[PDB]
C-alpha cells in the first residue's frame, strides 16, 4: 500500500506514534517519507547482507526474521514480511521498540540525514489530526 501523507499521519497517531518518546508526529511521516517513500511494500538490501522492510525500513540485522540474515536478531518475534502489510500495526509496534533502545530516531539513517534538525511539522500540515 502507498499511503498518502495524511493518511499515513492519521494512522500513525492512531497507533501512538505522536510525541512517542518525545518525538512528534512529523517526525514518523518524515522518516516513512524519506525511508519508503510511504510505500508498505518497500525493501531494500543492505551491504551486510541484512535487509530492510517497510514504511519505516526495519532492518533483519536485529529486529525481524526474514531467514537469510544470518547472527541476527529478531527483537520484535516477527517474520520482517509482517512489516510489508496494509496494516501498519507490527511496523508501529516494532518501530516503538527501536526507538526505545537509546539512540532514539537516529536509529533512521533517513530521519537523522533528512529530518532531524527540520521543519518536521510540515508533514503533517493540512491533516485532519
Amino acid at each position: 500500500k502507498v499511503f498518502g501523507r495524511c493518511e499515513l499521519a492519521a494512522a500513525m497517531k492512531r497507533h501512538g506514534l505522536d510525541n512517542y518518546r518525545g518525538y512528534s508526529l512529523g517526525n514518523w511521516v518524515c522518516a516513512a517519507k524519506f525511508e519508503s517513500n510511504f510505500n508498505t511494500q518497500a525493501t531494500n538490501r543492505n551491504t551486510d547482507g541484512s535487509t530492510d522492510y517497510g514504511i519505516l525500513q526495519i532492518n533483519s540485522r536485529w529486529w525481524c526474521n526474514d531467514g537469510r540474515t544470518p547472527g541476527s536478531r529478531n527483537l520484535c518475534n516477527i517474520p520482517c514480511s509482517a512489516l510489508l502489510s496494509s496494516d501498519i500495526t507490527a511496523s508501529v509496534n516494532c518501530a516503538k521498540k527501536i526507538v526505545s533502545d537509546g539512540n532514539g530516531m537516529n536509529a533512521w539513517v533517513a530521519w537523522r540525514n533528512r529530518c532531524k534538525g527540520t521543519d518536521v511539522q510540515a508533514w503533517i500540515r493540512g491533516c485532519r489530526l
